[PDB]
């Protein structure tokens, strides 16, 4: 299918969004409603994700997290706002989105001319620090710059699942916005937290991995240009 929504553990599901360049996002089915982690590429892909959600749960979509300011993590925002879901980010992500959205949409369309010229849609719930959702069962945090300056991690402690959005993946991927020397330092700050991790969900390529995806990407970026 163009998009799939599949249980990884308990209430934690992975979205494989095969539109444009494959991106993987998360959904958490909680007691009061649904939390989406990663808005998906466009308002249309967001609507496609919502369709899949409605086949699983009648509970409201409460909030959607933009794990960075880029089009693959925030492009769906217009749709999520339109259904009354909160759009959530750090302040840093929101500030970078305000200043740089036009630039990232242009960059996206250079690679994907078919991609729409999306107007800016900013988060309406902005956090100054780390934050949690779903009674502490979805835990968002900043550990430094990597693929972008602002990208955050989201950890699901009950299921021992870590999502890093665009940070963790199988191939080097986009380095155009990356802090190549800081990237492994961020990955080491992450590992030093000693979070119990059974599963890492990569944000591109095939999603399902163990904790070693962190080490895999770390080794790749330490050999990359500008390392
Ligand atoms: C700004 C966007 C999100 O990144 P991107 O230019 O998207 C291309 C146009 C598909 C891109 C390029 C190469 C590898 C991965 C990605 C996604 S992080
Ligand atoms: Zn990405």
């Amino acid at each position: 299918a163009g998009m799939s929504l599949t249980q990884v553990s308990g209430p934690v599901y992975v979205v494989e969004d095969n539109y444009y360049v494959q991106e993987n996002s998360m959904v958490y089915f909680g007691a009061k409603g649904v939390t989406v982690v990663g808005a998906t590429w466009t308002p249309d892909t967001a609507r496609e994700l919502h369709k899949l959600i409605k086949r699983v749960s009648r509970k409201p979509v409460l909030e959607v997290i933009n794990t960075n300011y880029h089009t693959d993590r925030a492009g769906g925002n217009a749709y999520w706002k339109s259904i009354g879901a909160k759009v959530v980010s750090t302040r840093q992500t929101r500030d970078l989105m305000k200043s740089d959205w036009a630039e990232i949409v242009a960059f996206t369309r250079k690679g994907l001319p078919e991609y729409p010229d999306l107007p800016l849609v900013l988060p309406n719930v902005v956090h100054d620090g780390d934050f949690t959702l779903q009674e502490g069962k979805v835990r968002a945090f900043y550990a430094g710059p990597a693929h972008t300056p602002d990208g955050i991690f989201v950890y699901f402690p009950d299921e021992q699942v870590l999502y890093g959005g665009c940070i963790l993946k199988e191939k080097l991927g986009n380095l155009s916005f990356a802090d190549v020397k800081a990237y492994p330092q961020t990955l080491e700050r992450l590992k030093a937290m000693k979070l119990p991790i059974k599963t890492v969900i990569g944000g591109h390529d095939s999603p399902l991995h163990g904790p070693e995806l962190i080490d895999h990407y770390e080794a790749l970026i330490k050999a990359a240009p500008q390392s």
